[PDB]
């Protein structure tokens, strides 16, 4: 009932980079240095905003996000009053880099000048501020402010949308700024570190952000005002991370396997994320990134192995009869492909039984999300 133990992922550290493979990563150390100096511009910038002694305006609103971003509505509710509201709030909360945070109610007030881009505690009483995702792609941020400054844009007049567009070209340069040099996602960005530094599967963090540039370098859904040289980079990018999606697919031996909800930028296998997330084969998150690559047109030899490999593990580990429907464990273990579990004191279960009802609860360890990527397998065999 108790598999091992779960290690704390690695930061991505000037030290873990000076091991240069001969010159080769003198791209990762530009990465960090880049990382590091936007890091400093943001702090300073916003504590620019404020005055001296000037006390720090309340945290901003938290909660849902996404659902006041609405990307489906009909084409005349971008040119109401309330879409255009909700662009301002967008623009307003956006950081010096370019990014945004995620919980973000996005329909609320304006940012304050000097006040948190995210989210902070109240500064209860009787510049060292809180930052944590200041710039991250987790929970759908900056990907989806992104997609909705751009609808609004496409339904405006070109001379009264200047500001939507230039804070979407902000966030366009912030994803391409923020890719690695072997073009995979950190899911915080400038580095945070800890596992926050892992090329993020988990929530469909990386898979968001190739979908939406792949959508720039095709022009579409709103991005055709995207200069030429931008949406160059932007297919080249989504090139990169398809790439980075292949290079990091789980290889069982000969066999091909799913991903894992995180993986280290420089070891490339599955890493760890929370006390109770230990590195291991992610069903919900192989399931994705397959629907993701069955969307390229005519794959390469080498994308069309990774599809079959993962829908075919994706089978060899399933559920008999939480039962009638297809299910899967959320982690399976790299040794052994079976299901395992985990709790908050950094041990690795294969029960859930064998679990803080605390984790046992809320969280989810087993889900039928993955038989997505199996329908899809069946009608993609056929055009390859
Ligand atoms: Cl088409
Ligand atoms: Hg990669």
């Amino acid at each position: 009932a108790v598999i091992g133990m779960n290690e704390a992922a690695s930061a991505l550290t000037p030290s873990r980079v000076s091991s240069l493979p001969d010159t080769q990563r003198a791209a990762w150390q530009e990465y960090l240095a880049r990382s590091e100096a936007q890091l400093s511009r943001d702090k300073a910038s916003l504590a620019a905003e404020l005055a001296p002694g000037q006390p720090l305006p309340p945290p901003p609103a938290e909660g849902k996000g996404a659902d006041t971003m609405p990307l489906d509505k009909p084409a005349a509710w971008y040119t109401s009053k309330a879409a255009r509201h909700v662009a301002d709030v967008i623009v307003s909360f956006q950081t010096p880099a370019g990014g945004w945070g995620k919980n973000q109610p996005r329909d609320g007030a304006l940012r304050l000048p000097g006040q948190h881009y995210t989210g902070e505690n109240v500064a209860k009483v009787k510049r060292d501020r809180d930052w944590h995702y200041v710039g991250t792609i987790d929970n759908d941020a900056t990907v989806t402010e992104i997609r909705f400054l751009a609808q609004v844009v496409s339904q405006l007049a070109p001379e009264e949308a200047a500001p939507y567009r230039d804070a979407a070209l902000k966030g366009i340069e912030y994803l391409l700024a923020s890719q690695f040099p072997n073009g995979g996602w950190p899911q915080v960005w400038p580095l945070e570190g800890g596992y926050h530094d892992a090329i993020t599967y988990n929530d469909d963090a990386l898979v968001h952000v190739a979908e939406l540039l792949s959508d720039i370098a095709a022009g579409r859904d709103g991005f055709g005002f995207v200069p030429p040289a931008i949406r160059t980079r932007a297919l080249e990018a989504t090139n990169a991370a398809i790439h980075c999606i292949v290079e990091t697919q789980v290889v069982q031996d000969g066999k091909r396997l799913g991903w894992g909800q995180q993986h280290d930028a420089l070891t490339l296998r599955p890493t760890s994320a929370r006390n109770f997330e230990p590195a291991a084969l992610s069903s919900t998150e192989s399931a994705r990134i397959l629907l993701f690559l069955m969307e390229i047109e005519a794959p390469s030899d080498a994308v069309k192995q990774a599809i079959r490999g993962g829908v075919a593990w994706l089978n060899t580990s399933v559920i008999r009869d939480q039962g009638a429907k297809p299910l899967w464990s959320r982690f399976y273990s790299l040794d052994g492909n079976k299901p395992v579990f985990g709790d908050r004191d950094k041990t690795i279960h294969d029960d859930v039984m064998g679990i803080s009802q605390e984790r046992r609860t809320g969280y989810a360890w087993y889900t039928t999300s993955p038989q997505k990527a199996l329908s899809a397998f069946t009608k993609w065999e056929k055009r390859s």
